[PDB]
């Protein structure tokens, strides 16, 4: 690794940073990354390889969750001033009127 390790801290909180923690983008990274990097977890783990994986599965799931809060910019401006909730994670808002 490298010539410096660090103590470990853990902060028993609410999720601030997670999000981009999952990826592997800072708080302030850019569309690019935070795209490259979701593609990424992708690849790794595909939900056709994966016949009956545990861990994946979970993980999966969170990883999909970062690319949702963040996958938007607006959002990503909404949760820096505290306005993201439940109602946008969940997103009730579903069936686009047709017919």
């Amino acid at each position: 690794g490298s010539s410096g390790s660090s103590g470990s801290q853990g902060d028993c909180s609410y999720s601030r940073t997670a999000l981009y923690d999952l990826l592997g983008v800072p708080s302030t990274a850019t569309q690019a990354q935070i795209k490259a990097a979701y593609y990424r977890q992708c690849f790794l783990y595909h939900p056709d390889r994966n016949s009956g994986s545990a861990e994946a599965a979970e993980r999966f799931t969170r990883i999909s969750q970062a690319y949702v809060v963040l996958g938007s910019a607006t959002l990503r401006r909404k949760y820096d001033r505290g306005l993201l909730s439940d109602e946008d994670l969940r997103g009730p808002g579903s069936g686009p009127s047709s017919g």
